[PDB]
């Protein structure tokens, strides 16, 4: 049973009652009880459980080879729920190039709650060991990262976490369960911004979490019910729907990624390309050992900010917008958009050069995408 | 101008573009930018803002005579966002009768983050003054309370909070903006489980928050954006739709409440009755001075839990389920359902006895509701 | 038992499986079969049946005291389905004041299929008897009519239709089942533009049909299934939700209607007033004998079309738009908007003059609605 | 600009106002007018136009290389609207193996309206010429047909229709605009059951129509507005969404179709296979000349009804359900399901043998689909 089949038949996404081939949308808040505490299908209040959300949860658990799924109103909310597994005084290590909003949440919210943070370049696993204190309880890793796609050894970070008694969390958003399964490599918790590839259609903001640990799942459920950043039923339905085409979409995206990178490597206006598919990429071997495909986010550097802006205006099929994982291919300038608050000279130290472009490859025709970007690069 | 008109025309709930009479459902995650940083209507990512969510936010702000609305995935998520205004070491005062889940969240979650909580009988405002510690930063009041309907003097608690530098928060869920407007009495933040009267149809789980404080609004926006417990667009739409009928629904409910209370006060199988409309009810004067109506939540004592169970089975129009503020009239035993997370000995001390019944009066015919409940109580 | 209770508990609008208090939205097209021909709940293809559509159908059947409900994509589609009960050569009688689009559909579409139509002044039932041809198979009545609110004797027209073997159809859109129940007076089929009062929130375009005739129901089901103008599940859900508040909304509307009519009768810039509540209105006795209330549609004459235009601009709470039965109060000029498809000379003969204004009274405050309309008419 | 790009960027499917990357869902019934007849974006009533429906219409028009799109509540409703282009006395020719519901509508509804019908085996174009009377106004062709996939020469049928003054209609449902574009070959009107491949997710019942003829479009619009079988906004949104993945889905489906047919042709329990991809198939050359891909519906004959039933029970990834074009692969027995009313001996004359199986190939893994069906055929 291969992935494209599991996508279609994995999880519970039909109606046992009527036999509907799609998950009913339970736009509802409460459920009648036959007697006090006697729930006929286990439902009592939609913050606690909702049959549509339970459906999407079952899907994410199945695809990530876990036992328990959780759906939150945003990826940010999923991350918050996971971090609220810790107490004041606990210490968490994250990779240093973590997504802007994850950094913002750990440093201007959860530090105010007495949670200690260390940001570490996890491209070398031993930096994690250097960072481990006796109060360390959680290790949190994106791979690949935004926007330079730095790869981290998932299996090694799981071994480190196991031996030091840490909760290991991988943020699988850029790879999707279709290409990378952190739970299979020993990670405790895997989470996604379902806003991207999973939803797939730029029409749902949601986060998903999956684990095989029963006691971790029980704590996650308690947090979800007591802080309430749950995904609504309509968005859960749209998420299930979106996930159906995930394999086909990721494979189209990957075909275009490969051709686009060959174009970028051959082009003169491009000084450097960041993507784990490139054999000179740091930890390319590690990535190929922990995934059987690629993310569709690519970064490449052109000479300056005005060649970036000109590339944006010269493209016909790349769309200037926030986010990634859309059907549309998206384009952006991290120096002017996501990393604008970071000053110029320090963002050169960080790698966010003035001419760094990030594309999120969509499901348009591969030749249209390659050709369009190449003619734009020929205008420079 | 008048309340029933304000419900229809207050806030922005039409489409400027097409002239549509109802708020469009912007089931979307991202927005096109004309130039880098150039947003056509101020939208760039749906976690940050979404036109349908902004519609509901504008409605709740208008109705509570504040300046800023916020829509969360649940009332519990609104409460979480407000509590995250505090830091480790800060102390919060709440009133002694609180919704089960608010108690659970503050005592089993935010204490782990070093936030101190004390539950204080605010029916006498001066008890707040004694309870204020030097680390007290927030005062949080339900009024009337769930499930005993204890009244607290909102204007007095606002004066106290101003004089000691506390953020005053009122949880106006039971009264709705139709009858009670805490911001107009000096409160800093007003909160709702929009799951109840506002949504009105048992089909949306959501929270709403409103303030006139610009800097509190900015901190709330930062929290919502960094933890992501945002209300989705479909639920935001359904909330606006529901809020339209709010006045008509509350006025039916009040008509029915009056007759049901006279019935309960006269009935032999009914012991104590809890509702602020009763002249012997503690702080009844206070309630009539701060509200223009009554909540539809009523609590009353029967002899024991199995007389509760039999009363529940004998009713034909009261539905055994959690939550309140629906069109259906609802019935429950708070000790065994909504307030089970409150410890037993405290629930006995407070009066939330095993035979305490809570009804939420709906919009069915008043005579059907009175007769049905009375014929059922004649069974005991 | 009583109407306000029937609105809440009549029909099947809960989930038997999970106990959900609201009708699930079965956004689905097909259903699993356990064996060939073995349907788990009787569903096999969503054009034929859909559980959410069946929910709304059960509601309208219950409310109209019939046995069979039908949900169409629009009221016009319900009318089409009913007219398709006839064959080429059959003759239908309609009342002389009909909604613009019903006129357009019967005279510009179904005549091309050899269906003969005659518009007859049914305010005197005996005019029907003269109009009956040997090819007459159907009698079709709006009451009150759009936009002149002409009353027709429903019980008398049913007796006539029974005695001559005609299918009697009443278009109960203006009255709603809350106030008038044609099936209870012998009519065969009752029809609604559910777009109006039933939906209630200007957010659903839909039609509903109800009958107790088993064989008419079977022919209607065959027509709906073979021409496919079925109501979708999301709109069916929103219709159920809307119908919940129908009694409360109609009762507000009626309270406002009474005061607005006294204002209009007294105003100097207002000539004739059309509404069945007026004692001098033709067949006012008849209306009070067949209904327990009044529609919120009022028509009245101002001097000319530009006094209409100025009255429209001067109002603050009346909205210039098509349709009726919304929470917003609406205002229009039928001659130039809804009834423009009716030929001009017939519209002048009938009284649908260029200065005929139609308001649909909404649920805003009665005093705001009276004062606003009167201050605007003081402008002429 | 290749097909997979056109799918993503063809048509208007973003919000000009806010810049949302997806079509807003206009759950609304009416739109305010600035003055009488002055519509700010051309909208006045949602039966007439609705921005979400206008979006989907634009998509279908673009993909079929037409100028005008129309969205109906069902494919059946689209077909009815097209047939209502004719008048009593007009004559239409359809292919003899037309879909059950199209046959049912033409013969038990539209014949009652004086429309004459001839059902003709259009696999030889000259049978059309034999059938042409002087009253013939319309030619209506499915290709390939259900369930034996008979191919008809589209370009030739267009030439015949042009020379005899007929409205040519092709029912492109089985091929989708991705593989066959009848308008490009001279056909006047092309229609789809969007319930199948276009929607793609078994969650929308809808029909779509596309033409380049301005006067035909004007008539179609008049019919749509006066009979009202319009697609609702939520289903239009879901249709746009579904159409995004159409190319990827059709290509996966086609890869599996080819492998599955090689398996079926090689298997002993299979006596005969029906699919236009087979070179011995009647008019295979014609199909390859008018399409650049294949439908995913395949028929094959096994010995008897009990080998069909056993094949259904023995498969793990083929699902017994009505309809086609799902993500799930579907399986059925036409003799016992769609063609059950037709007697046994005459269905042998028709080709609907007792052992005829129809599969609708989904987007599961190709090897899982081939293997699963082959092991089932090895159980016979
Ligand atoms: C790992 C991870 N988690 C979370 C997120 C975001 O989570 P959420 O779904 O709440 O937006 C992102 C992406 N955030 O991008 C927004 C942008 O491109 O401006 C992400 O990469
Ligand atoms: C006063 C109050 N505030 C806040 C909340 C939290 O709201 P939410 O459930 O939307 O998260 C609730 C939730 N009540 O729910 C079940 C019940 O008591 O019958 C509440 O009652
Ligand atoms: C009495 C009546 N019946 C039937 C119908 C048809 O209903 P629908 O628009 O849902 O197809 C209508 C539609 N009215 O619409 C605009 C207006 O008159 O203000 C109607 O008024
Ligand atoms: C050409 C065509 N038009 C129309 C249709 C059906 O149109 P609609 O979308 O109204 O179902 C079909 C398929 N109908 O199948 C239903 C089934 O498999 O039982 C079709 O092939
Ligand atoms: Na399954
Ligand atoms: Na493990
Ligand atoms: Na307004
Ligand atoms: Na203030
Ligand atoms: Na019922
Ligand atoms: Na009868
Ligand atoms: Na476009
Ligand atoms: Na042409």
């Amino acid at each position: 049973s291969n992935k494209k089949t599991k996508l279609i038949h994995g999880g519970h996404t039909t109606d046992d009652y009527t036999g509907a081939v799609t998950t009913p949308i339970y736009q509802t808040s409460t459920y009648l009880q036959d007697d006090i505490g006697d729930l006929r299908q286990g439902y009592e209040y939609s913050r606690t459980a909702n049959p549509t959300r339970s459906s999407v949860e079952s899907v994410i658990a199945t695809l990530e080879n876990g036992k328990h799924g959780f759906a939150f109103s945003s990826g940010v909310a999923a991350i918050s729920a996971v971090v609220m597994l810790l107490d004041k005084g606990d210490h968490i290590i994250l990779n240093s190039d973590v997504y802007g909003g994850t950094y913002r949440a750990l440093t201007k919210v959860f530090t105010r709650f007495g949670i200690e943070v260390d940001f570490v370049d996890t491209t070398h696993t031993d930096s994690i060991v250097q960072a481990i204190r006796p109060t360390t309880k959680m290790l949190f890793i994106e791979t690949p990262s935004n926007p330079l796609l730095r790869v981290t050894d998932i299996k090694k970070s799981a071994e480190i976490a196991k031996e030091h008694g840490l909760i290991s969390v991988v943020d699988n958003t850029f790879m999707t369960p279709y290409y990378q399964n952190p739970l299979d490599l020993g990670i405790d918790i895997v989470l996604h911004s379902a806003t991207k590839y999973l939803g797939g259609h730029s029409d749902v903001v949601a986060g998903l979490v999956a684990t095989s640990d029963d006691k971790l799942a029980e704590r996650l459920a308690f947090i979800s019910n007591s802080t309430g950043g749950i995904l609504g039923p309509q968005d859960s339905y749209l998420l299930v729907r979106g996930i159906k085409t995930l394999g086909l979409r990721m494979e189209q995206i990957n075909r275009s990624v490969i051709e686009i990178i060959k174009m970028l490597q051959a082009h003169p206006a491009v000084q450097q390309v960041f993507h784990p598919s490139i054999e000179s990429h740091l930890n390319h071997d590690v990535h190929m050992a922990q995934a059987d495909g690629h993310t569709g986010v690519i970064a490449f550097e052109v000479k300056n900010t005005e060649s970036a802006k000109q590339l944006i205006k010269a493209t016909s099929y790349y769309t200037l917008a926030e986010s990634l994982g859309a059907v549309e291919s998206l384009i952006s300038v991290p120096a002017l958009m996501t990393h604008a608050s970071i000053p110029a000279d320090i963002r050169a130290k960080e790698g966010i050069t003035d001419g760094l472009v990030r594309i999120s490859v969509g499901i348009e025709d591969t030749e249209d995408l390659v050709d369009d970007l190449k003619q734009a690069l020929d205008t420079l």
